[PDB]
């Protein structure tokens, strides 16, 4: 697989070189969002955690359509503030519970190297 550790300091540089196939080799879930919250990339490990089919969620809005349980000041609110400010680096635990067994995860959101792109990284806890 692709050897990159969750929470690594330079993760956005390392992931800038990966196509969708290489992203599927990561040990943790990875979602790339645009500044409106639309899903641009969604890897295999994320689909294993959540049950979603990675090919079908691309193009959907994460906060409106896919993950309403994240539409809250504690998750979406942090994303919105990061987009508005142009910088974002925050890690926190959360529970995903929409149409699935409630699953506790650690989330790391970080601005990507590309201009209007943001990463959401997820692992089980
Ligand atoms: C709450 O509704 C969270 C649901 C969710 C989180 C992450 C995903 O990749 C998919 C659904």
């Amino acid at each position: 697989m692709e050897h990159v550790a969750f929470g690594s300091e330079d993760i956005e540089n390392t992931l800038a070189k990966m196509d969708d196939g290489q992203l599927d080799g990561l040990a943790f879930g990875a979602i790339q969002l645009d500044g409106d919250g639309n899903i641009l990339q969604y890897n295999a490990a994320q689909g294993d955690i959540t049950g979603r089919d990675p090919k079908q969620v691309i193009g959907k809005n994460f906060f409106k359509d896919v993950a309403p349980c994240t539409d809250s000041p504690e998750f979406y609110g942090k994303f919105k503030e990061g987009v508005a400010s142009g910088n974002l680096n925050t890690m926190f635990e959360y529970t995903f519970d929409y149409q699935m067994t409630p699953t506790k995860v650690k989330v790391h959101m970080k601005k990507a190297l590309s201009g209007d792109s943001y990463w959401v990284f997820v692992k089980r806890v």
